[PDB]
């Protein structure tokens, strides 16, 4: 239906299609797709996995009983021993650091399992496993309808303003619809995003830049936000692609040199974006959420497929506007339906749990994104 | 009259046509239009409103009588309860903040009323109402005449300078006309803009960067200006789109790194702009008002119609420049007429009050923009 | 004279042609034109002025006798009274500031005299007078001449360098001529520029960044310069369009982050600019004058005519090169002539005084630009 | 195999192909080439060497026995003596500095052995030998393989997603493969890079920005990273061309104004870069290595050949994807083979050592890049 | 010889051809040309000079005996007296400053000798002499040669690498030649550059930012460097055009915020630039000299001729490559020759001194550039 296609074009141009992954449906449900994995470094191969288990866990009671040429693993990373008794000269008790140090000082070597053709073919060894699994799920399409284009005495007013009024009123209707869609998206993103936490939540409490705390410059938030990106980079094979925040949270707070105020509007910045940060990521401004929060996350793709995201959006078209001639008031209404969801497998161990949940159930998906993190923020007022 | 079209273009190119919404008339009055809503969050339907009233106002006393699956609303925002007794572990006494905490801690979830198509069609439920409505009003077209192109002995001098004088003089005269028009607009904007206020005005009194206060860098003003932009975003679905300030207020004061000196003018900047801010918005400069103030506000549109602004401008053409040869002086007279107004519905409960007021009456519209805010500023004088 | 025109093109490109206004002559004297007004706001009509006279001067003893609906004026700006006894609640003793407060708090309202067409036509009301007058004056075309293209054995040297020498030497001679001309321009500009003075000269003495004062970063000068631009905006209907400073004054001194070294050489920047500032304005540098000063001011045009400026330049062609074999030496003489002047009306009440003065008499025009100011600067030699 | 050519070209776009030198093979081994010299100043000729030997080693007891016209050399730099007894007036006891002082004070002069041909031909002298030698080596092509494109019930899922599933799965597998390859490269770069060290390592211990040290802004890291670039400039004939770091180490840590977030994805930056430093060089973000390190180094070419690099990559093509219908699971296997190596010459004096080592042996090449340096960083964890 | 043409054009792209003036020869010596002179303000005319002498030297004893209309001179600048007894109200005892002040306060006026046609023709007056004097000198073309193309066993390696080897080798050898040429130039620039000196050398000693002084940020060096530009501007009719410094002296030091690492290079920078400074002129880097210095200076041209430079370069061709296949060694030689020089007249009063010296004699030209200065720097090593 070309008229719905046109209304769709004129309404979705106004929504945050870029802070969610976009897919589409033609079904009562949307068949959504996504990619996930629970651990990250080196290989995912089983042959190699077994070797890791068959070499050593690197217990601190064994770290120095190793000698030149030996292998060991730690947190699944295989390393070779350079010269004898690695760590003999390292006072550090924490293996995470003792190892960090040992690598730097060339006591141990990050081990590469690239190997000859013969290794594989002769051994008839296992082969590397998947880094990620690809999921699919079906989430019902939900809708909302507006009945707002009031006509009657208004029809006369609209006729008086008839130059623009026919389409104008439909466009105004679409505008409010887009706004409600964006709110719905943001609520889901807020809900699904993992809470960002460091040492008992962002340096042992939600970041607090309140009057009684640290009304500095806004710099300490910018630092925390930058760290949120590192978290994503640490935990997933991506880099944050977008950020959303309220004005008080960052879209204004970061104005103190930590925010790039849309110097250009067609370069790495969408039309609905507020701007981007001093460290990039198009920044979107929420403006509605009472939290004055910040979200950092990833929306990505495989070829043309927007399969990577915390939230996925899939409109169901075959954005319809109608007039209902009730009484003397033949007003204009607008119906929009879409599926909105998170990858349900991030709350499931396997398909026998995924099959009894719904990616659109934001009570269950709460805090389970892993492609996004949420910063709670306390501000002056 | 094509010659007036040419004079119009050669005069309006010189005024801040974008710091007001621009409409046009052909009537003795301009039929102005604009959009307003009296409150945000979620859907605007009666069904919603009823469900909200039918669940709870979240009286603090009742916050722990809530359990998993329950709904509640606060400040008209609907939330669902995640697990039992939300807020049981939140020591915060200010319910607004306790709620923000509950959301980030996933004790409660921002709730969407989206539902299946069947829900609505089967139940014959109500439908979301309009949030914003379009208002109309009529404001008289006022005018200003100049008798400034003096010729006589002056004609002789103009003849001596006859190389340029004919058109030169008309453009010069047009320039003075444009100046007065622009200034007239700015005075209206100053008057209509809401006074910016936080905790008893800009942090309990207007910003004071005087000698006895904080002759810092001007950073503290930028901060407040940025908050003004936030305020607009908080209270309306717009970001600031422009700002005007005097030199001492910001057009010079902010030139300590928070003002961009028109690096370029063929992109992202109107030709009469002084430059733009570090907060992106086109910075204009008045230079006349004794106030040395800063105004932040928004102009916008639905498709082609500039329906959003604190002040609306509507010139009436059918920029008349004629010779008035009284005595021995074939001098040039210039007449421009236009309507200029604020949306009168911002000072009315309904149309029965709007119909007895005038959007052009700045004694009534004063401080009632909602699409702009004014910052009073005390300087090192 | 095409050969001289070619030299003109190749020589005037080497001077700061845009820090002064450019006009041209074809006469032994140059007829210069320019625009001035002596006090900026609202209408300049007699009706306006009379109504202002008929309402009040807003004296301290009368500001409280005003009530709702009354008008008053101050510093020629008309304001309307909002509600009774404006200023009743304002303790501020400086009436001008009290007024600024009253505007912000909506005790008074910036008032526009714009009115219906009928008001004007019915009463046969007066009309706005001109704000600015257009002046004309003439000065002699003055000249300089060189005997510097030395030839003899030099001819032999030039013959040795004969692949380039004919043109090379004329271009070189033209260059040194251009250099002195540029310097001459600066002397006139320096002289005419008004001394920037605030509270007994730029915060009660010329800015001093010497060792015994403020050997800081140069920031305090950058701030003062930006304020010089404000001064221009205050006193004239223009923003600064250029700035020139010595190395020690600002071309180097402000190069601590508030000065840019021509990052781009073809956009909004002349080929002769040293660079531009962080507060805009192409930046020029004199390098000769003992003053070590900074000048801020404006060149502006109506169509093609550079009518606005502190100094006006008007070259006279019909760059003459003459080859004269004194004895054994066919040296090259170079002659360049132009008018250069300040608008004499800045030192005159009317034509009777203008007719007995000379815009080229810099002993009278000194400090009388109003379209430019100079900052004296004490430096940490 | 055109399909593999396409898969390779369309997949290697995802690895840090430019932070290594890229060469290619068609053999079971890759023939790699690279360039090295042991010292940088003046000519590398025997005649020069002898003249230097014949004048002095600049013993501090002899530094002042020199007089005007004499030559001396120090650290292979030849200097001529200006005036008598150079250093007579230099109190500095450290000859390295005393020389720097003498040079700046014009007591000595940097000397060139350039001369007329007559000098050379008459003398029948020697000529400069090569500074840099070109070394070649062969390193076996190694591989990694996936058997992860799972099909069965998954085939049904892929059919359900049949719209684009065939290529999707291959593209995804190729992506995961690219990721593993890139990891292998990074481990090799980490290993080969020399440990940056000043006065016992980065000012007597690895940079430490831990909470017990200097949790500043990240400024101090930027400084050390920048110093690593100076090291590259000092010890080679190239400037750094790239930088790679973990997120915590710098992609995020330096995003306090010392790092740019890829504001442009096609200007002095590859598509795989996270950004570029405030001081340039595309910055790649590792994200996997536990080291939290920073690497600065070079890749450079002569004509089309990327002859210079610490690590060299040489893929062996004739990204192979096949399906193996074992059981009911006809999964997609993917194999990629390439040589990866360091120039073995950096750990050898000559061919009799080079012939018993392998550029691909990272247990020997560790710390021996000379075209890269790594900074260990202790972070505020 | 087309092969010399191709090799030279394709290789000199690698030397700092723009930090010297480029000229060319075809002779065994190069005929270099250049401009120097004694001062920089107003005219160079003898009659005007005499007038200066005929008015006053402005000794303080006479500064108060001057009255309205009088002229006086100081440091060859003529100034006019405004009103009587100039300086009567100036407490300053140092005439240099008293004059600076008097000019600012309009007690005196910079005097322009632009004059009427009558002045000149009536008196049949003299005419201005040259501000500049033009020199020519002849400097021998010296050669530098390489026997760097080692082939034998290497020839077989080159055959193995026959894909690239023929030209690869010549290009590489040519690259090393470019390096030596560049280094040769830099040594000459270092030597000729005048020591930047202020109050006994850059604030009474070479700038010292060492740990024993001021290990700040590097800001103080940037300030000194910017002053070096000032020096060029004060001493000559040019601004600095380029800057070269060691890696530690500026390429890295200024990374702290006063250096941009080539964010753009298809505009305003040479391909061999490191980047450019915050008060930028392309920043180049030597990487060899132990001095860790900074050079600031200027090259300039009249049409196509680079008549200005501290050092001039003039190559002589008829990059020549030869082969000497003794035994099994068909090795490649590379020969390049050029003249390199400073304007010898900077160390001569007249031709009887210039004719017995050589601009290529860096023992005599040491410290006598005047078109460049060098700063010694003590770094925090």
């Amino acid at each position: 239906r070309p008229n719905l296609v046109a209304l769709t074009r004129a309404t979705t141009k106004l929504i945050y299609s870029d802070i969610v992954a976009t897919q589409r449906t033609n079904q009562p449900v949307a068949a959504f797709y996504g990619i996930k994995y629970l651990n990250g470094a080196t290989y995912a191969g089983e042959a190699g996995y077994v070797d890791r288990e068959q070499i050593t866990e690197l217990t601190e009671e064994s770290k120095l009983t190793l000698n030149k040429g030996d292998l060991f693993k730690y947190n699944n990373i295989v390393y070779k021993v350079l010269e004898d008794t690695p760590f003999a000269t390292i006072e550090e008790s924490d293996l995470e650091l003792a190892l960090q140090i040992a690598i730097v000082l060339l006591k141990v070597r990050l081990f590469s399992d690239a190997a000859s053709t013969s290794k594989f073919e002769s051994s008839d060894s296992e082969i590397a496993d998947a880094r990620f699994q690809i999921n699919k799920w079906q989430t019902a399409v939900k809708s909302r309808k507006l009945k707002t284009g009031i006509t009657v005495e208004l029809a006369q007013d609209l006729e008086a303003n008839g130059f623009d009024a026919p389409n104008f009123l439909e466009d105004l209707l679409a505008t409010e619809m887009a706004d409600e869609i964006n709110k719905d998206i943001l609520q889901s993103l807020i809900t699904v995003s993992k809470r960002y936490k460091v040492t008992g939540i962002t340096d042992s409490g939600f970041i607090d830049l309140s009057y009684a705390s640290a009304p500095e410059a806004g710099r300490s938030l910018y630092r925390m936000v930058c760290e949120m990106v590192s978290h994503i980079q640490k935990e997933s094979t991506y880099t944050a692609t977008f950020c959303v925040a309220s004005a008080r949270a960052a879209a204004i707070l970061a104005a103190s040199g930590w925010l790039k105020h849309k110097p250009e509007d067609d370069k790495y910045l969408s039309q609905n974006a507020y701007g981007f940060l001093a460290n990039g990521l198009p920044l979107y401004c929420d403006t509605n959420s009472p939290l004055d929060y910040v979200i950092v996350g990833v929306v990505e793709n495989i070829g043309e497929k927007e399969i990577v995201g915390s939230i996925f959006y899939a409109p169901y078209t075959e954005f319809k506007v109608v007039v209902d001639p009730e009484s003397l008031q033949p007003s204009i209404g607008l119906l929009v339906r879409y599926a909105l969801s998170a990858n349900p497998y991030t709350v499931a161990k396997d398909e026998k749990e995924a099959r009894i949940i719904d990616g659109g159930d934001m009570d269950k998906m709460a805090g389970r994104s892993d492609l996004s993190v949420l910063l709670g923020v306390k501000l002056p007022k």
